[PDB]
């Protein structure tokens, strides 16, 4: 029998409206064999903090690890003060607070370290969180909303360890140009778990929490996904998809149907990107086992489900260009490193200072020089181009949702249209239409950048303030 998927607790305000987060070293278990892990909350991965549109609520970070941290909310629209880029430095030993304004639609969001050069061994070593945003409209539909039973999150992250059980981070000459990743895959940090959902529908609330892999879910019997909400909360209507691509940092909420009483499995399927389809991710490869209970549960797929505004009108707006770069002798080198451990066979395309060697606009990221001051209260459209170079780039942008106008040279498919904080960027161009409704000072700026963690950590990021 497969191990029973890990449910995060669902965290809430004590009587002081305060919530308490303890970032700390410990240890896991992975194939019979023990590793150290770091945890919010635990050993490894995090809490789903529930967060209320309107209200406020304050947070205590304690930084239990003896090096420094900092606490990014992925997907929150908040000021740059709160955000956790890297200025927002927690020592060892020490506490920092930061109180969040949610003022947003119901999404799920997410958390996670970015502390300077080093978020890739961060994340890579345990640390990760979930946020659910709720407010009026989305309590209203008749969702599956039983947390744990048939309102499920699921966590997806590949990882590598050593021939002892430890974690194998390195950020080398190979791993700078393709990524670290690994042959492990875990869920909710559990290798290959089943979940028992009742008959009905079930909700899953994936998140890619990948370095570097991509993912692209599906069910083993080809049963479909009904996207109901993107990284920024739910879509008009639900859309039916056969496979549903999900790139690093990018959250999708689906609806699956289970029914009578054989179990089948989500999966992810095979992709393109460099690295990503040696064996075992090669073939589809599972995620984990859904079995059907007779329990109670009344959730259901609505017709419809929000209102998705008119995207705003493009005459007179602010245009910003960041063109990615990587450095020839970067894409060489690390190229040459996956040929020479894999052979020329492990996937196609294979048989026929690296530390600020990634840039935008011709820059390694300069923690002490924002790049521009953008508009605060009003949509701009920034246009990001991976021509020149053919890696996939899933550019991120903090303190806003926004909307796709193009990605990677069409407009964006139908569930990849509302509300996103991610778009993908692979040897093309993308245009978003973005607005920033909050202050970011040069003490304490919003970033953008890849979110291949290893292209940030070797220069592929800028700061702006608002
Ligand atoms: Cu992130
Ligand atoms: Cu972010
Ligand atoms: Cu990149
Ligand atoms: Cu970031």
């Amino acid at each position: 029998e497969r191990p029973t998927l890990p449910i995060p607790d669902l965290l809430t305000t004590d009587a002081r409206n305060r919530i308490q987060l303890t970032i700390g070293a410990g240890q896991s278990t992975f194939g019979g064999k023990t590793a150290t892990t770091w945890g919010y909350n635990g050993n490894l991965l995090g809490p789903a903090v529930k967060l209320q549109r309107g209200k406020a609520v304050t947070v205590d970070i304690y930084n239990q690890l003896t090096e420094e941290t900092t606490l990014h909310w992925h997907g929150l629209e908040v000021p740059g003060e709160v955000d956790g880029g890297p200025q927002g430095i927690i020592p060892p030993g020490g506490k920092r607070s930061v109180t969040l304004n949610v003022d947003q639609p119901a999404a799920t969001c997410w958390f996670h370290p970015h502390q300077h050069g080093k978020t890739g061994r961060q994340v890579a070593m345990g640390l990760a969180g979930l946020v659910v945003i709720e407010d009026d409209e989305i309590l209203k539909l008749m969702l599956p909303k039983q947390w744990g039973i048939d309102d499920v999150p699921v966590i997806v992250q590949d990882k590598k360890f050593s021939a002892d059980g430890q974690i194998d981070y390195q950020l080398d000459v190979m791993t700078a140009a393709v990524g670290w990743f690994g042959d492990t895959l875990l869920t909710n940090g559990a290798i290959y778990p089943q979940h028992a959902a009742p008959r009905g529908w079930l909700r899953l609330r994936l998140l890619n929490g990948c370095n570097a892999r991509s993912l692209n879910f599906a069910t083993s019997d080809n049963r479909p996904l009904y996207v109901i909400a993107s990284d920024g909360g739910l879509l008009p209507e639900p859309v039916k998809v056969s496979e549903l691509p999900v790139l690093m940092g990018e959250r999708f909420e689906v609806l699956v149907e289970v029914n009578d009483n054989k179990p089948f499995d989500l999966v992810t399927l095979p992709v393109s990107q460099m690295g990503m389809a040696i064996a075992p991710f090669d073939k589809p490869h599972p995620v984990m086992r859904i079995q059907p209970i007779a329990i109670s549960a009344s959730g259901a797929l609505p017709d419809t489900l929000s209102s998705l505004p008119a995207l705003p009108s493009l005459e007179g707006l602010t245009v910003r260009k960041l063109q990615l770069s990587m450095d020839p002798m970067l894409d060489m080198m690390g190229m040459q490193m996956l040929m020479e451990k894999y052979g020329d066979q492990a996937m196609a395309g294979m048989d026929h200072d690296f530390h600020h060697a990634n840039k935008i606009n011709g820059q390694a990221f300069d923690m002490n020089k924002p790049m521009f001051a953008a508009a605060k209260g009003q949509y701009e459209r920034w246009v990001i181009s991976g021509v020149g170079d053919m890696m996939l780039h899933p550019f991120h942008i903090h303190g806003t949702q926004f909307r796709i106008l193009s990605e990677n040279g069409k407009p964006p498919a139908a569930h990849r249209a509302g509300w996103k904080d991610t778009v993908k960027v692979e040897g093309n161009v993308s245009e978003v239409l973005v607005k920033f409704n909050h202050d970011a000072p040069k003490e304490h700026a919003y970033m953008a950048h890849c979110h291949l963690l290893e292209h940030e950590d070797t220069g592929m990021m800028l700061g702006f303030t608002v």
